[PDB]
């Protein structure tokens, strides 16, 4: 799933741009 975006949706997972967190999209 997550390979080019790993590092993006590690950020969506950190929390969720909920958590306040910067899409690095």
């Amino acid at each position: 799933e997550e390979e080019a975006v790993r590092l993006y949706i590690q950020w969506l997972k950190q929390g969720g741009p909920s958590s306040g967190r910067p899409p690095p999209s």
